């Protein structure tokens, strides 16, 4: 129903701005702008698995927690994910805490691995965090997928402001393909 | 003002018993229940940096977010964290999203280091996730400060079911000292 990757009155202005880009970018370049609903539930078609909300929309109060959107490059398997954090999210007072963006970054592998390859389970993640995010300001994350082998999405992210001044965290990831089983009709 | 590291109706039967026999160990074993405010400021002192709530405290609603409280060991520089992640945090249906067991580990990790030896900028977390965790279930983590050395602090987590027949994840974070800076008066 409601996308949430969609710009709202408490977007920073680099987030507009880089937002604008990428819209840009899915009408000549391939690229593609991921939805994002309140939860995962009917948005994985098929899935089986061993009210409620996704961890990374727990706030719906704009502005508060993860503000965010992905575009995703289906030809190169990389994402970019513009990522606010809110006063909700909070560590050290001002600041993002470093949790948020782990979150964030596994979301947003979570979601490459998926389009670009069925991976779904977060086998390792690895993080190395270089700097504090202030909140309200403006994260770009870019996400790789290096490369996919023996039923394993490997992913590595930059998190860094927009001019690229400031590097927050490098990432790596690892995330498990989901199996496709054939069942016979019930 | 309020701990919100304190029983209330939405706790699981697990999480109830083992915080009890944590409660006893504050009385006879040396360990001590770290309260869990809304918000970190004014709640380190002296901390110097480059509406608001804490990270694992952005929903307050009981029971759907972060239900948890931290014991900690300072004879040993260890800490359990019993944590039970609420409808709010999910990732795919039914299950706590991968990220929400990272911020949890990342917030007991930087309790746990500030406390034992006053660290706090989180350097690394690597993760290794193991199982899902079925959401409104008691995950118990246990964290030690495995070294102390070079301004930093080592420490690694194991999470796990109370009966430790399922194991979630373990992992292990590094934690810069804080540094002492002695200011003239103002």
């Amino acid at each position: 129903l409601k996308d949430y990757a969609l710009p709202n009155a408490s977007w920073c202005s680099d987030m507009l701005s880089l937002y604008q880009e990428f819209l840009e970018k899915t009408k000549s370049s391939g690229w593609i702008k991921l939805p994002s609903f309140k939860s995962n539930r009917d948005h994985i078609r098929g899935l089986k698995l061993p009210d409620c909300r996704i961890f990374t929309r727990c706030i719906q109060v704009e502005g508060q927690g993860f503000e965010y959107v992905i575009f995703f490059q289906p030809t190169q398997k990389k994402s970019v994910c513009l990522f606010q954090p809110g006063s909700y999210l909070e560590g050290p007072p001002g600041f993002a805490h470093g949790g948020s963006l782990a979150a964030m970054m596994d979301e947003t592998f979570s979601k490459t691995a998926f389009l670009a390859g069925e991976g779904l389970f977060t086998l390792s993640l690895n993080i190395r965090f270089k700097n504090l995010i202030p909140v309200d300001s403006l994260v770009v994350m870019d996400v790789e997928v290096d490369k996919i082998e023996d039923q394993k999405l490997y992913m590595s992210c930059i998190a860094h402001s927009r001019d690229q001044q400031t590097v927050y965290a490098k990432s790596s990831g690892v995330f498990l393909q989901l199996q496709l089983e054939e069942e016979s009709p019930q």
